[PDB]
């Protein structure tokens, strides 16, 4: 499967797409304002995300430092980045079906749009000024409006236990970005996509 993944924003971010134990293609690509990056995603891929990060240095070997979404320290992504990251996150050809959403429940850093070019259903979007509204105790120095669960570490706002409910922060994001996921047992946001279809991920479709 194609993924078009296109910086609309003023700065620059440094893309990054993992499965958590391996990259996705290249697994991460500097996009200036306005650059698209197009990558393949092998069919039948589980659990793979696609985020920005922001405020990056890196040296010749292509490691280095983001204040937002950090991978281990690398320019090319394998594992998952730290938060606060807004999430696209995708599972292909799952019996037939893609499934896609975006996510909350890591933070939120940059907005973003996660919509198929093929046929058969519909985008979803978190483009609300989440950083400028966030709670003061969710704010990330480095940037971004973190989740209660990295704040906090407490059971409820993590689900450690497999129940919990929503609260006062999980509502914050949800109030703004009702089709994103907010905390681990949201009622889902979930599109379901005829398999092998093709997406595009907009930062900053506003």
């Amino acid at each position: 499967a194609t993924f078009e993944i296109v910086n609309r924003c003023s700065y620059t971010v440094w893309a990054a797409a993992s499965k958590g134990d391996a990259a996705l293609d290249a697994g991460g690509r500097q996009l200036n304002s306005g650059e698209s990056w197009t990558i393949n995603v092998e069919p039948g891929t589980n659990g793979g995300k696609i985020w920005a990060r922001t405020d990056c240095y890196f040296d010749d070997s292509g490691s280095g430092i983001c204040k937002t979404g950090d991978c281990g320290g690398l320019l090319r992504c394998k594992r998952f980045g730290r938060p606060p990251t807004t999430l696209a996150e995708f599972s292909l050809n799952q019996y037939g079906k893609d499934y896609i959403d975006i996510s909350n429940i890591k933070g939120f850093n940059v907005p973003m749009d996660f919509s198929p070019t093929t046929r058969g259903c519909r985008g979803v979007r978190c483009a609300a000024d989440i950083v400028g509204q966030c709670p003061a105790k969710l704010k990330a120095p480095g940037g971004g409006c973190n989740d209660a669960c990295t704040v906090f570490q407490t059971s409820e706002y993590c689900c450690t236990t497999g129940k919990c409910g929503p609260t006062e922060y999980s509502r914050f994001f949800k109030r703004l970005c009702p089709d994103a996921f907010s905390y681990v047992l949201d009622k889902p946001t979930t599109v379901t996509c005829p398999g092998s279809s093709n997406y595009r991920v907009t930062f900053c479709p506003t």
